[PDB]
């Protein structure tokens, strides 16, 4: 039999976390094995070029509860295939939910997407990276993530994206030069609508054809790993695309959908089969593609639904908990991230403490507050000072990643550069400060494409980023500032520890001049952050400090290398043994316009 | 060459030879091409072989015959099958450049588009088909301005080309078809060798259904051409092939990206080990209407 | 029979330059032909599994010119064989000199290599490369060679090298990332001692077993060509390996070695030099050069220790060398021959009809010795050795030279290139970028051996893979980035393609105290300006005369932060000042960073 009695036993249990090993199309030297989950089906048949699309040539045989299995001689890798499922009076053609590769027969995806028989053989050269990756230990390490849409990033020719292979070397060179640790990829899973960005998914087990073969994506991840960069994949367990052809009403009746009356595209976490496929897909990407991380979006839409009268969808909460548990059991060094826009407690908490079991949670509160604060004009920043200071109060309830993402640079919300107030110099200054405070603020770091040079235009998936802006000095300076930020981040461990340990306030009460001073410290090492959020320069501004002696200027946002006025403290400042801000000593510094100063005691 | 003793102008014949000799001596990597609508032999041959010494000759025979066949309505193409197939008896007499030029789109001779018969979709299909055959046929390629969109009117020099036609689907599609045709030409060495070794017949007697199959090969490399010159699609059509194994269709003129009906072979086409057209294996293919299929074995 | 009367005639003449067509083991589907040259043998027989290793089963027949031939039914590809030669009283088993593949039957690290019947059939797909390949015309094209030991480069597993196939994609990917035009592979011909690096050759016609079969190597070269990379082979005609079954005393007497007892004594090798007087030796050697260019599509051959050949003067060696080069370019007009000659023997790179040796290129060891000697010194002392740096230009045009940094220079306690440079780590990296900068600016083609591009700490160890783990550190990825950008400049700006005296102009050499050099590289309208500071002291308001006035841009700065530098430079546009300097009409007033090279282009 293709299916063991243990294989059926675990599918019924929802414990078949290897189900990709058995379901879908599995090539054999003379034929392909076909396996489908269709509990309410009366008949299932495989149709393809290998049988002149004959529905009676290879009818599937049920091997267990709701599983159909059968072998087709002459179905070989690269053939397109199809499932014909019969619901009583009616039958319909369906795609393989476990398809390992899909391709559009029309040539356009939106008109049709078809399953391809695939072999996933790939020879990897990333052993060295695999042992090296920290995973859970990464919380104490620097995590800088560059968010990317592969099609939108760079085009070889106008309107033509880079292949999985073609992108590898440019992206790797780009990511190292700016010092990011991981790349987070917007969902690459096969999707009909390009404009969905991949978030309406039809092929969970298939990388999108738009960039090449499955092995091409495997090569890209391999390439990036050898170069020492990690890959986080965006994963969509909340909902599925609406395709008459795919997933929805698989048997002719509800299957991945809820039996009970993105509504109707939501996964039924009650079904043991649904969790099987969803958690196997999670393990699938970490297993066959050596993926370092998975980021789950719109988690709140899973947690809630809008005698019992309960809005919390408890099905999903256990799926999330059993999802996270399973990943770290099979991959102790994976990383799971969630974006949850409610104040659901303990998203980043371990299941055994009643947490959702994620390693990281997006600090969207921080992103909102910080951005809302920085669109206001400096004249008005006096009046909104508490929005800047209050972020720390909630900066430690989760292990957090400060996040700036496509979501904020689209749909009339405007480019990050566009968001910043004033003229071009001030816009560059404001953006340099935002990143400066963002890197100084506790939490890991994520920045989406084009934010690193301060692009004018909103992110357009049909377009490539305005790389021509790198000729303008301010944009190049912002890119260098970010490069220099990541270098400090990677080297100074005071920034690695985002706990309450690593943060101490120096001063938060300068509301008129809108200045904040804080400290970052792991063990003996400390880093001083002084931020001038007004274009008015500050002279003889004293800032209390713990240690006396010579202090060094490690980074100055206003340096000319970044495109700034060049006002600064010339390297060495001497600490005065006079009390300030409740501190034994103080540094009397010059604060440049709209600039962040990073200072170190001298070692 | 001819003033019309003999009719030949030997002054000119010696001038032409001494022209080519001097050019290639001073610029060894230059190119000289000749247009000669008489059948003067060895135009492309070296002077020391008693040739005129050009490197290239325009294949005016190919174009006239080919265009004449394309102009005829597909119902009638049945009766002129020998016109299309016989072009290759003359495809190796010289180093040849198949040429479509300003001369063919002037003085009431009509646009290439206008030259094509039938309804609008069919004109684009026929025009796409021709270019497919021009690229598949042995010889280098020359195409004059505006043919690449399939512009409607004859070339008018006092004005601009019809760039506005690039918005309509049929015309932006022929431009896309040519772009990919040139890409295939640039990358596949099976097309670089215009010698007889570089071409093999697959089948030429499907004269009622007006289907033509030929192969272009260099060493390991193979390219298969199946041409449907009728608006009837043909299903379960078998085409002999030298090697068995997996075959993929690298180009389909009828693809929607070009403005076509969209039939074709999407999945892997695996060879069937049954002899056809005197070949060991065969492919059972679907031929789209007025479309050219180019197929490569998989590596 | 096997040998035509023409074949014996050419061999006696010393004209059989395709001799592999008939010598060695040539398989037929029924049986294999064997042909071996042993003129002073009284008996010769083929031994193999195909005849129970019985010496009397198949005794080859003596034909003319000391040539032996015989056919053995049942000898098939992959069968192992050996020649049993009887010299009067004594008999010995010997290997095939024309072996097309050798293999250890044992699998053992130390083992006899056994000749194996081989089929060399292979279908090539490098059409475009060979039709557009340019040999001697490369004099006016950029040539940047990455020198490689295949086993030492990267390891698939600890102590396990990559296959010819397995390395293909990684090596081509790496070379393209850094922009080298060719790879030079240390001798791949079969060699007993892995520690010899290939310079002790037993099977001149056989690729080494360690990396795979012959077809694997042909594939590697094919692949590299499709990727646009050239393959230069190291070839060793100066001396052969000392192994008892090998070419040593082949027929029981001297054959490949000098018959005379006295002129056998040789300082470099002795006893194991080829007797270039013999037509048979000339056949064997010259055929082998053509063999690799023909059967393996090799782009170039580099001969080492030519001084050991020229002197004992060895007229026969020199006429061999001359007829080697004449014959090569006769059969392959776009081939490349490179020579390393450690004497100042004139006209190495000169044509035979001008009384030259006939190579296209000569290694510029004078340049190598001087430059390294100059940079070994601390910047304080370079002041006193200024002439060592500048006087290289008196010798830069005697030959067509390839400036060379090689494995020979980074082994046996000479120290890694990184180790050679003085000061702290920042200064060593700064200096290494300056050496690379100057080597690229200096006239001549460029060669760099593996590990120099990231500045590996440790000496090259053939038993290990390069210290790729060092690529995490900032200095080493920067030097690699600097080399990439230098190579990008090399490939695009034609001012560096012409290494003739026309292509170089001195701007200044008399700054001995501050140890600064300005020189110019020109082709027609195109200009490139080089300013070099060999001391860590930066210099500001430094004036440098220029031929043309107007806007000048700084295209490369070794001190850029992206390369690991302090980040000093001349920001953006520089405008020439209409006041005379260095005997020039205009001048640029520049800031020269520490231990840095500036490369400047008119706008």
């Amino acid at each position: 039999s293709w299916l063991t009695e243990e294989d059926i036993r675990r599918w019924e249990s929802g414990t078949f976390y290897d189900s990709y090993r058995k379901l879908g199309a599995h090539p054999d030297e003379e034929g392909t094995w076909f396996c489908v989950w269709a509990p309410h089906a009366d008949a299932v048949s495989v149709l393809g070029a290998f049988n002149n699309w004959d529905p009676e040539a290879h009818q599937l045989e049920r091997y267990g509860a709701g599983l159909w299995a059968g072998y087709v001689p002459g179905a070989l890798p690269g053939h397109a295939y199809k499932y014909r499922i019969r619901h009583g009076f009616y039958q319909a053609d369906k795609t393989d939910p476990y398809a390992f590769a899909m391709e559009p027969p029309t040539g356009s995806p939106i008109e049709g997407l078809a399953s391809i028989i695939t072999r996933l053989d790939y020879t990897w050269h990333d052993d060295a990276w695999m042992q090296r990756r920290k995973g859970p230990a990464s919380l104490y390490e620097p995590v800088s993530i560059y968010e990317v849409h592969l099609g939108s990033w760079r085009h070889k020719q106008p309107g033509v994206s880079f292949s999985y292979r073609e992108i590898a070397e440019p992206l790797a060179d780009y990511v190292q030069d700016l010092g990011f640790t991981h790349v987070e990829l917007l969902p690459i899973m096969e999707h009909p609508y390009y404009g969905s960005w991949g978030y309406q998914v039809v092929g969970y087990y298939a990388p999108t054809f738009r960039y090449g073969t499955p092995q091409d994506l495997m090569y890209l991840i391999d390439y990036l790993h050898q170069r020492g960069i990690g890959v986080i994949l965006d994963w969509v367990p909340s909902h599925f695309a609406a395709d008459p052809q795919g997933l929805v009403y698989f048997d002719g009746t509800t299957l991945f959908e809820y039996d009970d009356p993105w509504g109707t595209y939501v996964f039924d976490y009650n079904k043991p089969g649904v969790r099987n496929f969803l958690i196997s897909n999670a393990l699938f990407w970490l297993d066959y593609y050596h993926v370092d991380g998975l980021r789950v979006d719109a988690v709140a839409s899973m947690l809630y639904r809008d005698i019992f009268g309960g809005r919390e969808n408890l099905e999903a909460i256990d799926f999330i908990k059993k999802f996270n548990e399973t990943v770290y059991l099979h991959f102790p060094e994976a990383i799971t991230i969630a974006e949850e826009s409610t104040a659901w407690p303990g998203v980043s908490a371990p299941t055994y403490n009643n947490g959702l079991g994620f390693l990281y949670k997006w600090n969207m509160g921080w992103m909102h507050d910080t951005l809302d604060y920085m669109r206001r004009d400096p004249v008005h920043r006096k009046y909104h000072h508490d929005t800047l200071t209050f972020s720390l109060w909630y900066a430690f309830s989760e292990h957090y990643i400060l996040p700036l993402s496509h979501d904020e640079v689209v749909h009339g919300k405007g480019s990050l550069w566009t968001k910043m107030p004033g003229d071009d110099w001030q816009k560059a200054a404001n953006l340099r400060l935002l990143y400066g405070h963002m890197w100084g603020h506790p939490g890991k770091k994520l920045l989406f494409m084009g934010g690193e040079f301060g692009q004018h235009h909103e992110w357009n998936h049909d377009t490539q980023l305005e790389w021509h802006l790198l000729d303008q000095p301010y944009h190049r300076g912002i890119q260098a500032w970010v490069r220099d930020l990541n270098h400090l981040y990677r080297t100074h461990p005071a920034l690695w520890h985002d706990g309450p340990e690593g943060f101490e306030w120096i001063d938060f009460n300068d509301r008129d001049q809108s200045v904040i001073c804080y400290l970052r410290k792991h063990t003996d090492r400390l880093l001083l952050f002084v931020l001038n959020f007004t274009p008015v320069p500050r002279e003889h501004y004293r800032v209390g400090v713990p240690i006396g002696g010579p202090w060094r200027e490690v980074l100055n946002s206003d340096a000319v290398a970044y495109g700034g006025s060049g006002m600064g403290n010339f390297g060495r400042v001497e600490a005065v043994p006079e009390s300030w801000h409740g501190r034994p000593f103080h540094l009397e510094l010059t604060l440049p316009p709209l600039a962040i100063l990073i200072l170190e005691p001298e070692s």
